[PDB]
């Protein structure tokens, strides 16, 4: 699960924040939102940053249309597969 | 589950957005919000678009009172039936 989290977090930050200098905040930002997604927070108004109802209108830029596809895959893997594998692990 | 998603998404968009011209955004809008509903996002202030606390007051129009009934059925089928069938699948 931790690996799936990073496999999503790193591309998301890289696509949405392409003009960043090196900083330890990068370590926070690749792990922070992907973790809270496991616990029922999809960040609904940040998914499509170029939509009218977006809370991140300044992040709208080239390639940002990729991040909803990434997040859709991420949560499928975490909830539909990995959370329920863990339920099945504990039941058995 | 993907079929249940479309069975909800298409009516929702059609009832709430009746004055749309053909566009590929239609493909996004029939699948987008119904998918994020699977992962704990009910879009609480968009359900009844004619309420005072609604975030979509301009969408208020004829027939829009139908969409809460549709969404109530949709989530019953997805969480109460289909998510727990999948848990039962993995356990067994
Ligand atoms: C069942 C329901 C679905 C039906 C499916 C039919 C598919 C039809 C395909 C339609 C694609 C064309 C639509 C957009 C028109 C082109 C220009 C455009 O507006 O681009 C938009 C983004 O989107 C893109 O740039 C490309 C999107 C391609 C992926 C679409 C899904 C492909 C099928 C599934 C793939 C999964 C794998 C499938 C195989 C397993 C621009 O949007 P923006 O982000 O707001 O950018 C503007 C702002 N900016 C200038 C600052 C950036
Ligand atoms: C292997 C399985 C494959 C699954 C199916 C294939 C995948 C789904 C196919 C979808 C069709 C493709 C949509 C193209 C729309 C183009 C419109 C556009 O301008 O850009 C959009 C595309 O950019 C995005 O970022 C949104 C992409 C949709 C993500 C869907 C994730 C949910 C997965 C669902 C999976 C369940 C599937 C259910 C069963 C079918 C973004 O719009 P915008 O940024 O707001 O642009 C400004 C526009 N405005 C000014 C009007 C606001
Ligand atoms: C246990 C607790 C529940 C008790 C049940 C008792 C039921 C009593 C029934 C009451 C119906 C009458 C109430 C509304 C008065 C009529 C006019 C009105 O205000 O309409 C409102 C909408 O609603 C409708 O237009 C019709 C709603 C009908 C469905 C109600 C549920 C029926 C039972 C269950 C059905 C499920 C299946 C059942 C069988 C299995 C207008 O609201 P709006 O959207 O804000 O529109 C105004 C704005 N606009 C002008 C822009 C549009
Ligand atoms: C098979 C099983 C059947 C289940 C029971 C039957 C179903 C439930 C029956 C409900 C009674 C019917 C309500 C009528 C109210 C009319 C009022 C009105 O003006 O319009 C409203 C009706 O329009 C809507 O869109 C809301 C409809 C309620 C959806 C309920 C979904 C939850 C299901 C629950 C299932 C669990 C049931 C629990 C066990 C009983 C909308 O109001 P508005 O748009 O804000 O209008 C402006 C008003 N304002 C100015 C004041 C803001
Ligand atoms: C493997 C398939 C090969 C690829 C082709 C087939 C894929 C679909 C077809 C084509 C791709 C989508 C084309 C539409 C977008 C082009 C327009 C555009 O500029 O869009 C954006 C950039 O977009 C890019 O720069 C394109 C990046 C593509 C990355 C690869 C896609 C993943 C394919 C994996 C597929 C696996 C499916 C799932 C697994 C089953 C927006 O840029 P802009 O905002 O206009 O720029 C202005 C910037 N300025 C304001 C700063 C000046
Ligand atoms: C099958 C039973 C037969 C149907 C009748 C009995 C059903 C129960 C009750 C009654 C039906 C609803 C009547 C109340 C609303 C009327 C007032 C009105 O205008 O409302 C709206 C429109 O509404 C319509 O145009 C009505 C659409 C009905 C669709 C069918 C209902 C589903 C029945 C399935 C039942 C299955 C139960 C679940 C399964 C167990 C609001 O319009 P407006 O905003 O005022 O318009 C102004 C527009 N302007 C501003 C642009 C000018
Ligand atoms: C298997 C995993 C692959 C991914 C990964 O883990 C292992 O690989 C690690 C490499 C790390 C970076 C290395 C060096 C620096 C330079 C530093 O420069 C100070 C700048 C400023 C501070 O404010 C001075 O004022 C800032 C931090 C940064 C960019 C690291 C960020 C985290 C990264 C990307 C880690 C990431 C989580
Ligand atoms: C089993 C499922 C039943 C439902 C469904 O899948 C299979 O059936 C598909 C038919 C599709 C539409 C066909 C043609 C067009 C015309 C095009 O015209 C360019 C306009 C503009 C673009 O910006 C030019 O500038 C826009 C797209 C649109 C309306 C399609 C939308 C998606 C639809 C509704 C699909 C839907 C998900
Ligand atoms: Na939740
Ligand atoms: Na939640």
């Amino acid at each position: 699960m931790a690996l799936v989290l990073l496999s999503f977090g790193v591309p998301r930050k890289a696509i949405l924040y392409p003009h960043e200098e090196p900083s330890w905040s990068l370590a926070k930002d690749i792990v922070f939102h992907p973790y809270w997604m496991i616990f029922g927070e999809v960040y609904a108004y940040e998914i499509d940053v170029c939509a009218n109802d977006s809370t991140l209108p300044t992040i709208c830029g080239p390639g940002t249309w990729l991040t909803p596809f990434l997040q859709a895959v991420y949560l499928f893997v975490q909830y539909i597969i990995m959370v329920n594998l863990l339920i099945a692990f504990f039941n058995n």
